[PDB]
């Protein structure tokens, strides 16, 4: 039918809706068409989602999988010449190719240009240390902060959301300062943060070394310096893709396992100027 | 029956657009149809390329964001056909076929009357385009407002729809006027280049500016200045373009063609938003 799916949690996540863009205009580049199929990130409905994409006889599948990487679901395409292309969340690594995220390297770049700022009390604020990449980011920030003399204060919330983020800094600044160096594995999770210091301070900070995954341009506008990390979207739409053409149109399908892309650094705040 | 849907837009980039079509995926999805979607980039001749392929692909429908003109003689091909085409956002032929579209007089005018409440003095209209169908409307809807209110309106109008546009218009104007306690702006963006020059000027965003803007973005939560923003009802208008669709298809009979409006809604950030 020379049609390919790509089954995402949703259309509103910036991330994948900016990939799916450079991936539509580079589908219709070589004829093929893009039947998005949303999730809700739920398992339920991926898993029928896929389902209904196979009923519609296309060629290839590309997915950001809410289930486990290996789920007996996926492991029925295992041994086929059927492709399915993982993007974001990897599959199986001995049987599927993923395009994913260069999670440690892209935290330990934050976290180097981070260090040179002149703070005192410096926080780490995450969430889910259990997860992949919560640790993988965790690792990234130690391995650039290994020998410095400084003392980090690690800060876990209980999900990636700005809601949490609010209490557990709010409660955290009870019996602690307020930092002067801040790293945020989300920015979902930086958001919480200014929600109280605005509330706190009156108004948003100037004097504060600012570092997270995720960027908007909105940044620009803060008085202080902001490092700020995102995806080489066009990038991450080429291989992807040029992966479900390989296995379309070749004899030798693509070796299984891993591959990343580095994020980009921007330079927000004060440091735009 | 394939139980497809064709969508063409301009982009996947523009906000708008995007989260109109992940409604549009669901409202469908729980329908029991897929959704096809192809990007024109806004330029015409590529519009056409993708309605010709999606017809190729065999859809029940086509749903389009058109960038022709009202009349266009390539939407006459369909004109009196039962096959159903529902436009989006931007009108199709009145006559012959049914356009989900916004209501930007309604819209501009229910803005300004919010915007009248604040005590400021000087009140700056910064747009882009006047003569334009969309420049125009929006235009009207703020004098129903500011119509027998006696303080004098600037009306400054850029010749883009463009941040960078708007930003050396401004502090060109500023030389010669003095800087205003109240904005209205037809654009997030045009909003954006004025931000620019303020931050530039003052040092910082401020705090003593009434701001009415079209677009919303959470982040205006952040300002500590009153802000008032409007953006279209995404989830009501993806409900109603599907009805139609189907109506059209299930049901005897395409509903009556032209024109039906749907209203943005308005949202209270800044210091509105504690
Ligand atoms: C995000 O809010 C919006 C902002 C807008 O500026 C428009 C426009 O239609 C428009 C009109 C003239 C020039 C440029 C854009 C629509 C929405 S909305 O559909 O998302 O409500």
């Amino acid at each position: 039918t020379r049609s390919i799916g790509l089954v995402i949690p949703d259309l509103e996540n910036t991330s994948y809706t900016r990939i799916a863009n450079y991936l539509e205009r580079q589908a219709r580049q070589r004829g093929y068409q893009l039947l998005i199929a949303c999730s809700e990130d739920q398992p339920d409905n991926e898993m029928r989602c896929i389902e209904h994409l196979l009923q519609r006889q296309v060629d290839a599948i590309i997915v950001s999988t809410s289930l486990p990487p290996e789920h007996p679901f996926y492991q029925r395409w295992a041994n086929d010449p059927f492709p399915i292309v993982a993007l974001d969340r990897a599959l199986d690594r001995e049987h599927f190719t993923s395009v994913v995220g260069a999670d440690q390297d892209d935290a330990e770049m934050l976290a180097e240009e981070l260090r040179k700022f002149p703070a005192e009390t410096v926080l780490y604020l995450g969430a889910l240390p259990e997860l992949s990449v919560s640790f993988l980011r965790e690792q990234g920030f130690r391995t650039a902060w290994k020998d410095d003399p400084r003392e980090v204060h690690f800060l876990y919330a209980n999900s990636y959301e700005r809601e949490a983020a609010a209490q557990l800094f709010e409660k955290w600044l009870e019996t602690h300062p307020m930092p002067q160096a801040l790293f945020t594995t989300s920015f979902a999770l930086l958001q919480g943060v200014m929600d109280v210091t605005l509330r706190r301070d009156g108004k948003l900070p100037s004097d504060l070394a600012i570092a997270t995954f995720g960027d908007n341009e909105l940044l620009d506008f803060l008085q202080c310096p902001v490092l700020a990390v995102a995806q080489r979207h066009r990038d991450v739409a080429e291989r992807v893709l040029e992966i479900v053409l390989a296995s379309l149109d070749e004899p030798r399908k693509p070796k299984p396992g891993l591959t990343r892309i580095k994020r980009n650094l921007y330079r927000r705040g004060v440091l735009s100027r």
